[PDB]
């Protein structure tokens, strides 16, 4: 209870002591190794080696643990890359370094240690110090559960395997752009403010530009930019970035989520479905080092092709005493819609109540990979209309772990229709619809100087390194994720 | 004048017709070549070579010339990658093709073509077609100064330049990624919306979750995160997104803005100094292909150091008459400053008059690669102090072609003089400065738990990417720079 408080007043304490003598927060030590570093290139190296071998590093990191013996102690440094251990000894540091500074340093205590690389008994790679010094005095001793996402340093400094989830994180991203850019796709920025926000049906964040007294929205997509970048010529491009919906908290919902985009003209959405199988195996095969990943109760083989169901297969595979018939009346599909919760909208249409159909009664379901397809076109008013069944767009949403993880299909570069499709977006709008999509003349015009025929693909990024992370909360992937105050 | 409607006329017939024959927008053609692609491995390659190879390809793009010879025209096809020939013969092509369809496309529409490879007379590389289509009919014939801006898609099909410059910004980008993560450097996400917004001075946008009832600001800089990282143990991060500010739009200003910041612990601002100097040899050599670049009427040597002179050695240098012991006195300093015609604002002090001094006085002026070291204390509140002059902190600023390009500095790593800072900052808000820092207390407990001695930099990506492209407006190497309404 009150031992904290003494550990508070302690380091002040200390740290008081430490501006008497000088400065108390310096900046000249340098390392020249990280502890994954030295494990890397001398676990392998018994005593013997490594004693001929005479190898002399520096590090750098965090006091973790620390066992004073007398005349010698053992230190746990962490650093970024993980951790190394210490043989602090009286006898093998400057005079009175060891009484007079390291016996009065805290856990949590950034330090310095340069030494000659040995293995202790137990084996274990050690740095026997000849300098030791203290960097940053720790003013706070080491480190709900919601305290994880509050202060993510206190989480990144105890627990490894948060560590190496967003070390994964960064991983996958690397492998995503050295993925698309194999494929000769170029990645772009696209505005995140936007007068006329689209691309997607989101609630948006409004602000203002005091400069221009202009009233604008952060971007809830960047696909009309994107596909206006390739109206433009360039056929292949990608942006992996930032987008923001005004809508609440989830497990799977964060305010600012990192979206990739991608669209690659001459190509239809089965080339999207094609891109996203070889996406995943890659990842899983390149960052996982197999195709198969466990996730939660589940493993997904993202070596084997994804399933595949219409929207419709999807409903009557789990909701077997549906009468499909009802999907194709408006009242029948509102009584049924209504008949499982959903409140049906004055907005919506039969594509939309079908849809939300799907939603209620299939999503969740969908735990291993699948691709559903056939997708209404009320719901679809940037996709291309299905050649046979106008009621449809050549769209497709995949899913993992029963959440949806990507929307991708052929685009709509009918420019006539597209702005049809937005009158009708406007109505919804005006119906009540918080969600339709704004009139973007511009992006109308961009059309009509011609879209070749393009597929775009939307993937969640934080949703898909949920998968390779075996995290069941888009919280456990995102850094600081947006918490309630 | 009417010849304009004309062609918007002729254009909805044509196309009019296309709906009446079927789908007038597929989605089928696909092609396994692109201009670059076909140049690159047959320029070298006489026609004698190519008629033996007989080698067919599939390409599409944008119809950008054609001239319609009789029973056989010449095409120039742009893609992707550029543009190739196009031999479209009467003979060549199925039945009709040639004649009720080819000859009835106009310039912009997107065509598909199959052919065999061969080199024209005047030696060029062209593709006798085989097979030729109609992908996406163009309702728009092909294109103030304002317009490359408020349709970039239209000046990126005319100007190759542009193309040219935004091609080579994604290079660059790459070039970053690939030189920082060879340092070891991993890239984060932090967030963009940022309850109390800070690492920066600057007016930020506003806006609003609903959902949490909460205000929220775009972020200014992702500072403040990205030392939470490396408390956390992340020791080498860095960010390359977005950053937006409530101010102006300029030459050199853009709302929203891609900036990279990047930490490294167990560094000082010498080390940033060296790094930033590699990263211009490195990217000038790399992406330029020379380390001599030219910049108007300008010639950087970035394979030479920058210059390197403190704040006060420039404004002396570029106001020679300026009496030095003016910047050692408020009130002279105070009329120094109006003097030259900057309003000294009541929260204003020494430090911060000096440093708009400075602005105003030597920044225009440092055209060639320059480090401006020394900034004063009050307008660097998240930067090492500096053990001599506590005056000043261990914070640089490097300018090229007359702009600052980035922004670097020892960080601040000691809890209790962050806090005090902070207060400061408040105070200056409260008198009146609207760009003043909030306090974060958060930010100080993290610093609390302990920050490595830290350097960390921050680079306007699209400032530096000007410097690359010889663009003289920060508007032509952002895609979708902010437009007045
Ligand atoms: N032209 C082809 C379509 C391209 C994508 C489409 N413009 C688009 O915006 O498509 P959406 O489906 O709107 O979103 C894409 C994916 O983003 C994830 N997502 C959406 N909201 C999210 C949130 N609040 N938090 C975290 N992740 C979230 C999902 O994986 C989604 O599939
Ligand atoms: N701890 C070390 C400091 C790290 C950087 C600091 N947090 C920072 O934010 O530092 P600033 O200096 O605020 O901005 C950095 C660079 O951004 C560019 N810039 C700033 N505003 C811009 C605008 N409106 N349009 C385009 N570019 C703009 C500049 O190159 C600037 O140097
Ligand atoms: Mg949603
Ligand atoms: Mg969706
Ligand atoms: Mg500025
Ligand atoms: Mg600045």
């Amino acid at each position: 209870a009150i031992d904290f408080n003494d550990e508070l007043r302690n380091r002040r304490e200390k740290l008081a002591a430490l501006r008497q003598q000088g400065v108390a927060f310096p900046n000249d030590f340098r390392r020249d190794h990280t502890s994954d570093q030295l494990h890397e290139e001398f676990d392998a190296k018994d005593n013997q080696e490594l004693e001929s071998l005479n190898i002399e590093v520096s590090v750098a990191g965090r006091m973790m643990t620390r066992r004073i013996m007398g005349k010698a102690s053992f230190v746990t440094l962490q650093d970024v890359g993980g951790r190394i251990q210490l043989y602090v000894a009286r006898d093998s540091l400057p005079e009175g370094v060891y009484n007079d500074q390291f016996k009065k340093w805290d856990l949590g205590d950034i330090i310095g240690a340069r030494g000659t690389l040995f293995k202790t008994q137990t084996g274990e790679l050690s740095i026997h110090c000849t300098e030791l010094r203290l960097l940053t005095k720790a003013l706070r001793p080491l480190p709900d559960q919601e305290v994880r996402y509050r202060q993510r340093y206190l989480d990144l400094i105890a627990n490894d395997k948060s560590r190496q989830t967003f070390v994964v994180r960064s991983k996958i991203l690397a492998a995503i752009r050295q993925f698309m850019v194999a494929r000769g796709f170029m990645e772009v920025e696209t505005p995140m403010m936007q007068v006329i926000p689209g691309g997607a049906s989101a609630r948006p964040f409004i602000t203002h530009h005091n400069a221009l007294d202009l009233d604008m929205y952060l971007r809830i997509a960047p696909e009309l930019y994107l596909k206006r970048l390739v109206v433009g010529g360039f056929e292949r491009v990608f942006e992996i970035n930032r987008n923001f919906r005004n809508e609440g908290i989830s497990v799977r919902h964060n305010p600012e989520f990192t979206m990739m985009e991608l669209y690659m003209a001459y190509a239809d959405y089965h080339d999207l479905i094609e891109l996203t199988e070889s996406l995943f195996r890659t990842l899983a095969q390149e960052v996982l080092g197999t195709t198969k990943v466990t996730y939660g109760e589940h493993v997904f083989d993202f070596g084997k092709p994804f399933e595949k169901l219409t929207m419709r297969e999807a409903i009557k595979k789990y909701r077997p005493e549906t009468d499909m018939a009802d999907l194709d009346n408006f009242d029948a599909a509102k009584a049924l819609a209504e008949s499982i919760g959903i409140t049906v909208e004055k907005s919506w249409g039969l594509g939309r109540i079908v849809t939300e159909i799907f939603d209620e009664v299939a999503e969740a379901h969908l735990i291993q990979p699948t691709f559903i397809t056939e997708y209404p076109a009320e719901v679809s008013p940037l996709a291309r209309r299905n050649d046979v069944n106008p009621e449809i767009t050549d769209r497709f949403e995949f899913f993992i772990g029963g959440r949806e993880i990507g929307n991708g299909f052929s685009e709509l570069n009918d420019a006539e229709d597209q702005a049809e499709r937005f009158q009708e977006q406007v109505n919804a709008k005006a119906a009540g619809d918080d969600e339709a999509m704004f009139y973007d003349e511009d992006y109308v015009t961009a059309l009509e100087y011609g879209l070749p025929p393009t597929a775009g693909l939307g993937i969640g990024i934080d949703r898909m390194i949920m998968l390779f992370t075996n995290s069941h909360t888009i919280r456990d992937v995102i850094l600081f994720p947006a918490m309630r105050p």
